[PDB]
């Protein structure tokens, strides 16, 4: 049995329609986002030791809240497909139980060995981030390039999966016009994109840094303006893709 090691799981409310999300949250991520919010998340030998049958044992106390009508369970963290193997198996037991399965990813695939594609098969929606088109930016905004992270949205294209483009939108970071016209040039062509969704730059999860003794360091950038988020939206639409946030 694969042990997988979680920070924490929690059943909330879908964003929108009826029913729950059960959202496990991976403990261990080796990128590096200056505004991550899940500072505590990071470190890959920490969390809890949990197997696949103790983690059903939760998400089958909420079946009735997941349907095809909405709900379903959510891989995230953290960086789930650290631990494919163990999102693999999951979700093949919340495939046997029928419940929609969403892997919500940072696409840091340093590795194409076969679990990548079995989990790949019983995910149903992946929300993978694009943290930054310009890799200049890329690697001062998470400390690693972007390249295995576009590598791995190409081929997720390739095989058709369902995706969510995510893009995080940080005054002096996100917010400019070059970097959304490269992001809407990247996926204009990847018809598995359903939707390019942005995301406002949030302060919290600030005290996270702290307890960890470390610097946060975008102290003082607030979330970006409306106008800036109507902006980004308008640029990325001009490459033809359904743009939200
Ligand atoms: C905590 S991450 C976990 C999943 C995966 N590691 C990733 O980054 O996509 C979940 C989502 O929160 C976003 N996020 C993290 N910190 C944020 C912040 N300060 N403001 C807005 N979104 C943030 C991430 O970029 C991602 O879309
Ligand atoms: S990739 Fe996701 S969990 Fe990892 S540091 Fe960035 S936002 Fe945080
Ligand atoms: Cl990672
Ligand atoms: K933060
Ligand atoms: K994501």
């Amino acid at each position: 049995e694969v042990i997988g090691r979680i920070h924490s799981f929690e059943s909330c409310g879908t964003v929108d329609g009826p029913g729950i999300r059960f959202i496990t949250f991976f403990q261990g991520c080796l990128m590096r986002c200056l505004y991550c919010h899940n500072r505590d998340t990071w470190d890959t030998h920490g969390g809890k030791e949990v197997t696949v049958k103790d983690l059903m044992k939760e998400v089958v106390t909420y079946r009735h809240f997941m349907n095809a009508s909405g709900g379903g369970v959510t891989a995230s963290g953290g960086e789930a497909i650290l631990q494919a193997e163990f999102v693999r198996d999951w979700f093949r037991e919340c495939k046997k139980e029928g419940i929609h399965t969403c892997l919500d990813t940072n696409g840091f695939v340093r590795h194409y060995d076969p679990v990548i594609d079995e989990l790949l098969e019983v995910t149903d929606l992946v929300m993978l981030d694009l943290k930054q088109m310009n890799d200049e930016i890329h690697k001062n905004l998470v400390g690693v390039s972007n390249h295995r992270t576009l590598r791995f949205a190409q081929y997720l294209a390739e095989k058709n999966v369902k995706v969510w483009i995510r893009y995080v939108v940080v005054p002096g970071w996100s917010d400019d016009d070059d970097s959304a016209h490269r992001l809407g040039e990247f996926t204009r062509d990847m018809g598995n994109v359903e939707k390019i969704e942005l995301l406002p730059y949030h302060e919290l999860g600030k005290h996270k840094w702290v307890a960890m003794g470390e610097e946060y360091k975008l102290d003082g950038v607030e979330p970006p303006r409306a106008e800036t988020m109507r902006r980004v939206k308008g640029i990325l639409e001009q490459y033809g893709h359904k743009v939200m946030f």
